[PDB]
């Protein structure tokens, strides 16, 4: 049939079972030594019979599965929620991290298509980045999954890039410093600075110390929106653009031109596509997520080509590269002055 | 070195895991069924223009709904304008006799108590439902004070109660029956197919406000009142009429066990010597319930309301406690489902 392909869609049972079992360190405490559902419940400290009945669900999906009699083992896809498993997929599931607790944003997506407005602020209180900034907690849960891939997720765009022009690059919003530090050794040449927000910042300082690299990278503290701190040949936007809606981005974009030496670039790394080519689920479930935690978006091709012009800014040239860590084609965008 | 991009290891199976773990696909799937999307389609609308006006949302964050609404497969793309559902769409017209487009919708009982599986993880430390946390009363004390929701979930469970009740009706002998009490029987669906294969039987349903006014008008209609009355109350309190047959068709799973107790105690002090309580429900093997078809029901009523569907060796430890026994199971296949309805038959202890 499919009324059961159907069914199977808007499962919303499935995903809050996947993000339990991670939350609750499920498939790792049967990798400790967990052999019964009795020491199961012990360790995830739940109530047996409740657990069984989570399990039921974790074996009908895929995820689990019977060795011996009432022992439930992890399956191939059930081992990716491994907590050292380098995709970190049982960290982007887990309730009390930052990103799936957005995802309860979802649970209103009807007022974000009614509105064209995030949903976030609806639910916790505050605007996502504003929530961050009271909460210890989850800016460093959130910067650590954005940056769970950092020793190789900029490898490739860094290598798509002639850095030989280039004598110093801003990494406008650059997270904990990853791209900063792959175009570092990767073009021995070149100093760079890296602007953040508060929390975010000190933890870049740590990583980029201990890559042995804080004599040729610095981090600044501070608001994109306003002027930028320095000049640079080179300044990037790595998934900094869709979290904010066109007039936020054509004003960064624009702080980036004021910022720009003669000669330089803005290199922009998250993800577009043709319009025709957009209909696809790893387009949609970013540009969604954005949606309904940021009222931000994805862009097309063509819909780049307005925002560049609105900041006096051409796209120059645009290349597909691939994530070494999970199943998503990245974009990199070069853009010069108009 | 130089850098060479490769793709991770184990690609598949991570999207796997990432497509099952996605809580935007079913909240897209659930949006498009609330704004009625796929009726609006059918009845006209060609432009994304003329859909956002009927739906009533901004045009450019409706066009990124049907982004992902055409990705999974549930619409498509006839003309560059035009968005058209395909086979599967189809299903979510409000006219589609599965009625998946109200079970998907956030703004009727069931898919709004789906909410509760956010805090799943509430419910498996602590065995107790999670729908209170969420809207602020227990299940059917949020029904009771809504009365939209209250006739949206009335109308989910009786969707083909002309038919549903017509093999539980057949699995008991009615001869030896005067009175027939259904103990929370909906709109009246099985009270009636009783009712037209027995014509000397009397049957009362007992219900909650507004199912009783539903099941008046439905068994009114059928042409049954003479011989089916409705009355308002709670199954918790004496019951009010002894009877023959005492019935109890998808009510228990939605129980912890000591309130089923309760409720079976009151079903056995109304019953008539020699007669029985029939419980309508599912009664499987543990070993057959490691599937969607039996997980869906079940941890709905843990999240809902601190139920469970209960395995076959569970019953006759709850009928005992009640002063009951169970004397055999009569079974219902049936092909459109891959499980086993039953009809299980309780008389007292001894
Ligand atoms: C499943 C695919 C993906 O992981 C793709 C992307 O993550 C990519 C890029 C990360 N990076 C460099 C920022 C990192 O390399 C990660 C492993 O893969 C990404 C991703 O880039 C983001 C989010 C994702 O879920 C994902 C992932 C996703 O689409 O899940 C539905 C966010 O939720 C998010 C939320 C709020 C603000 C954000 O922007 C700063 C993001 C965000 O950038
Ligand atoms: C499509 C599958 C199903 O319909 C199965 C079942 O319905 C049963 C009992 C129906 N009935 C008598 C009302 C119907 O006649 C048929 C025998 O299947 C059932 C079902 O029985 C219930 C629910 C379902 O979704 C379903 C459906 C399902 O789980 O979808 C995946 C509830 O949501 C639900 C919610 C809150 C309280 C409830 O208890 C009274 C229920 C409930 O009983
Ligand atoms: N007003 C503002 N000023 C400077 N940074 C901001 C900002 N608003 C948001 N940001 C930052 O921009 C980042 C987007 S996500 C991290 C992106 C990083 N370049 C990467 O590709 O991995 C967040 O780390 C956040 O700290
Ligand atoms: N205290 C109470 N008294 C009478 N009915 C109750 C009740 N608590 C819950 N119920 C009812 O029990 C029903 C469970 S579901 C519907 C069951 C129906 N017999 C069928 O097979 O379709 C709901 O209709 C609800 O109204």
């Amino acid at each position: 049939d499919a009324l059961r392909t159907l069914i199977r869609l808007g499962s919303l049972h499935t995903p809050m079972v996947v993000r339990t079992a991670a939350t609750l360190r499920l498939v790792d405490h049967i990798l400790a030594g967990a052999r019964t559902v009795k020491a199961l419940a012990a360790r995830t400290d739940t109530r047996p019979e409740a657990l069984l009945r989570l399990i039921r669900h974790l074996v009908a999906i895929g995820l689990l599965e019977e060795d011996a009699p009432g022992e439930f083992v992890p399956t191939e896809v059930g081992e990716l929620l491994a907590d050292d498993h380098p995709a970190a997929q049982r960290a982007w599931h887990d309730l009390t991290q930052a990103v799936a607790r957005a995802d309860i944003s979802f649970t209103r997506l009807p007022d974000a298509i009614r509105t064209g407005r995030p949903t976030y602020e609806s639910i916790y209180g505050k605007p996502f980045y504003e929530d961050l900034a009271g909460r210890p907690d989850l800016r460093a849960s959130f910067d650590s999954l954005l940056a769970c891939d950092q020793d190789v997720a900029f490898d490739a765009p860094a290598a798509a890039y002639d850095w030989t022009n280039v004598r110093h690059v801003l990494d406008v919003g650059g997270g904990k410093g990853g791209f900063a530090a792959a175009i570092a050794r990767r073009a021995p040449h070149v100093s760079a600075t890296v602007l953040e927000m508060a929390g975010t910042v000190d933890t870049a300082r740590s990583y980029l110390k201990d890559e042995g690299l804080s004599d040729r990278v610095d981090v600044v503290e501070g608001d994109f929106f306003e002027p930028l701190p320095r000049k640079a040949d080179a300044i990037i936007l790595s998934f900094v653009l869709l979290n904010w809606p066109d007039h936020d981005a054509v004003r960064i974009l624009t702080r980036c031109a004021e910022a720009l030496e003669p000669g330089g670039r803005i290199l922009i790394h998250e993800r577009d596509d043709l319009h025709e080519n957009s209909f696809n689920e790893q387009f949609t479930e970013l540009d969604l997520r954005m949606l309904v935690f940021l009222g931000g978006a994805l862009r097309t091709r063509e819909k780049w080509d307005g925002l560049a012009a609105s900041a006096g800014l051409v796209v120059e040239e645009v290349r597909q590269l691939p994530s070494p860590t999970i199943p998503y084609d990245l974009s990199l965008l070069v853009l010069a002055p108009a």
